[PDB]
């Protein structure tokens, strides 16, 4: 019995995102994570600015991890 | 921002319901736990037979605690 | 924003399962739905009648929909 | 006989909080909410600037809504 789960309301790239096509992206987080979809959020390298603002198009879960399937939309301080 | 939380499909008293009237109880659990809420579901003294049904009629966070107040709506098998 | 889930204990089955393998099935359900992961539960046909237990493998959300992948560990009530 | 809950990430008080001390107030949703507990979230009037910083003490489920308590930790453009 118990099925824990993990609220998020921002995207954390550690820089491990991988993108699948030119403006969707996917990461692989540990535990059964749960995003807003469809819904726009912020998405940062680390824990701590803001990298950008995506939108999860899709989210599965699979043996104690999940990975979402992001699309970014845009690009916040993106240097020079 | 993660937010850890617990579902449970079972309410289970390891003997420290504490009953604040004369069919509804209150239990305390460890974590922030998600119940199904006015939903009937079992309620069992351990991981080993079923002791009755129940229904939770509200549920709190506080303290990296949870305790809920459910109504016990019938007893499973009541010996003599 | 507002992300609506929906948490299901059981798996009901409206006859619209599709088996990919030979013990392994996949489900479609409307809304955004939190199974419980790796965790044995019952599944029916309808909400009225077990038809045996089985255990979620993959779970995915797409598009409003939630798509589940289980494993039929034991069948109930199978007639002859 | 799902059970449905809304995930928040900010707490959007339609000018419908009360407080119940100096810095901490309380809020009633519609509907079952999962709130980020004991985590510094933004608040605001409307949907639409950020008044401040807050963090969640308690969060309790009955009838259908939720109400929370929470401490503002900060205010943000206090004009004059």
């Amino acid at each position: 019995m118990g099925m824990p789960v993990e609220f998020n309301t921002l995207i954390v790239t550690k820089g491990k995102e991988v993108r699948i096509d030119e403006n969707i992206f996917t990461l692989e987080k540990d535990g059964y994570r749960v995003y807003p979809m469809e819904i726009p959020m912020d998405v940062r390298k680390t824990k701590f600015e803001k990298s950008g603002t995506a939108e999860v198009q899709k989210l599965q879960w699979e043996e104690g991890r999940t990975i979402i399937t992001y699309k970014l939309t845009s690009l916040h301080s993106v240097n020079l």
